[PDB]
């Protein structure tokens, strides 16, 4: 049974090239904002992965086949461990990206996460929170999947509002999150509705902010600062040129102590958040043995790809990176084919030399089935005249080109 | 009182070495893709039947959950076979793939391998074998770590030679295995070890004279052809010689110069795997590091679940090991801990909107930029940036902000220049 173990997915070449292209894209934006790569081991000391209630997740222990060890289930704990090991060698605030696969037991058992986090030592400017929506907008605009809104909220607001009613404290942590799945609950009084009208608040960013500042006088220390930090970040997001159609305040969103983001595809709301995160005070620093402010966002890429492909939002790529095939027209000309392929490669092009002996029709068929755009036909006459015939398999165009010009001709047809 | 360090043998880089790793991965990948190799990634975890199959298991790490037998991959060639089996009807053949996954071995218990293989259906052109030294050459010319020699052989020539001496298949394997240790244990010891395998003094001299054949590619090919005529009843020897000549000519036509390769009749790489061309790559003056890239043709290793004869050829770079080695030896230099090239300093907090805008603009020009938020005096910001190896600082002060202007401090040249609208162009210009 050569099958993949259940829950461990695997891309066909088309789909993996798509993932690589998205990964390249995300990496470009991450690095634009100064985020540095780290890759932590797949395997961690069990004591690290559980330390102070870290493991509801079934995790995977490792036994040798001829000291306790398990596979990471997220990237957040590894971040904490990482900073601990390299504390004196890092720059702060530490701005990192991580694109490792992680492992959970049950619907994917193995999936890739694309996280960025900035961690500071005693404090962390809010402008790190303002950068995140700028980061999210650039990624998903480049990725070309339709329009999206980044829903912003501050944990201090919703909770600062909660205290006004004076809910019991063992009961409040119980009825703080069961209000999320309102997607007028009577099984909430045993865990009145004044809070519903608040998470219902629907308006433009400046207006919602104004109703918040207006509500301030009515009630609220926490509420007040949450609204304040909600403004500083929003002004930041504007100063960084993020257009107003790309974000909104959504007070119903829900470790996090401040800024919180969720990202929704417009008209594809049922796929949930395609990018999430926010601000924490103690989620990293477990092993530092102290308090560390951070802001981070995460893209479950494996998850995102399967959902986006299945909904026809995302198009796969050709199964090959090759843009050009040098076809085999005659055996005696193989040295020429080898040479020309290397010339095209030198000019930056991705090339395949056909090695088999088959007629031109099948070489054409094979190159098009694989999504390769150009065929470079050189038979006896072409080679003697130091020329080639260029076939565009997509347009159907066919044109004669000097070998000296071939590489620049193909390139301007791609550009 | 927890201990947070990695488990023994699971290395992990600092930002600087991670940035070097990724730069190398980008370089390798670019070369692979120019020859049309496509990427795949198989799961870290496979079924235990698959990993143990055909006896081709090396200590491996199984998995039982902590509240169907399966294990972490230990090489990339088994997964590739299992991959072809799973997608047989969806792949194009010859199937050319690159794979850059981590693998796990117990004795580095985790290390990355950068592999390419072309796998064919019934037959595979020797021209795929010829591309490999071309691919190797391009890779280590880009990496830029000194000259190197791709040593090439063919198993049919080695096995074929032993067959002409009339020794059992079994003696041949253990002879090839002694020949594989020739450099380490020396000729005198090779002679003794051959004798312990039943090999007589005439056969012994012939063996050592053969594996020590050394000259230009053409004289080595000539000598082999002369041996062909002399012992004209090793059809395997003749086929090997033929194959080796096909690969060399292809290498040459691919424009690989002669200085980059030679024939090494002693390459005795994989016991039961390789059937044809074999490669090993030496960094001139650094043989202590061993091969920096090996591989070869294998006629019956990927059929594992197929049941078809599926010839393949591949090469491999143990990138984790090679990084540790090149770094320990001083051959390779690390990269700055940050991909940033520019820092917009914080002069006055009323000028954020301007810093933020100029950051995005520089970013839109394709530069990597860190906007400094925390406000300290000019000096401290230069020093914190220079410690990180960021080259450029954008200084937009009080009156400098007014006339749509800035001063930029290049921290390599230690020089400051007044530049507005033009900044991004003059940063790239001096970069």
């Amino acid at each position: 049974n050569f099958s993949t173990p259940s829950g461990f997915p695997e891309f066909l070449p088309s789909e993996k090239r798509l993932e690589l292209y998205l990964l390249d894209t995300i990496r470009r934006v991450y690095e634009s904002y100064g985020f540095t790569p780290i890759e932590t081991p797949a395997v961690e000391r069990l004591e690290v992965l559980q330390a102070k209630g870290n493991q509801d997740n079934i995790i995977y222990g490792l036994e040798p086949i001829l000291e306790a060890r398990a596979l990471k289930f997220d990237q957040t704990v590894p971040l904490a461990a990482y900073i601990a090991r390299h504390l004196n060698d890092l720059t702060f605030p530490f701005a990192r990206y991580q694109m490792d696969v992680v492992f959970r037991g049950e619907r994917f058992r193995q999936f890739r996460q694309c996280d960025i986090d900035v961690v500071g030592r005693e404090k962390l400017s809010l402008l790190y929170d303002a950068q995140m929506p700028a980061i999210i907008t650039e990624i998903f605009e480049a990725v070309n999947i339709g329009d999206f809104v980044i829903r912003i909220n501050n944990r201090k607001v919703l909770t600062g509002f909660f205290q006004s009613l004076n809910i019991s404290e063992t009961q409040i942590k119980s009825c703080i999150s069961i209000i999320d799945n309102l997607e007028v609950k009577l099984e909430l009084e045993k865990e009145t509705q004044k809070i519903i009208d608040f998470v219902k608040i629907d308006g433009s960013v400046d207006d919602v902010l104004d109703k918040l500042k207006h509500l301030s006088q009515t009630l609220s220390e926490q509420f007040n600062l949450g609204v304040s930090e909600l403004e500083t970040v929003i002004t930041g997001v504007r100063n960084l040129g993020v257009p107003d159609k790309r974000f909104c305040i959504d007070l119903a969103i829900a470790y996090y102590t401040g800024t919180v983001y969720e990202t929704t595809l417009i008209g594809h709301e049922a796929l949930g958040s395609i990018c999430s995160g926010g601000r924490y005070e103690e989620l990293v620093g477990t092993f530092i043995g102290e308090k560390m402010p951070g802001v981070g966002i995460s893209i479950g890429l494996t998850r995102l790809i399967s959902r986006l492909l299945k909904a026809g939002i995302l198009n796969t790529l050709p199964p090959t990176p090759a843009q050009v095939v040098v076809v085999n027209m005659q055996d005696e000309l193989m040295p020429t084919y080898l040479k020309v392929s290397q010339q095209l490669r030198q000019a930056g092009l991705n090339v395949i030399t056909n090695f088999e002996k088959r007629q031109l029709g099948k070489q054409f068929q094979a190159a098009d089935k694989q999504g390769i755009r150009f065929c470079v036909i050189i038979g006896a006459d072409e080679a003697a005249a130091q020329k080639s015939s260029l076939k565009d398999l997509q347009s159907g165009e066919q044109v004669e080109v000097a070998l000296a010009d071939l590489a620049e001709e193909i390139k301007r047809r791609l550009t």
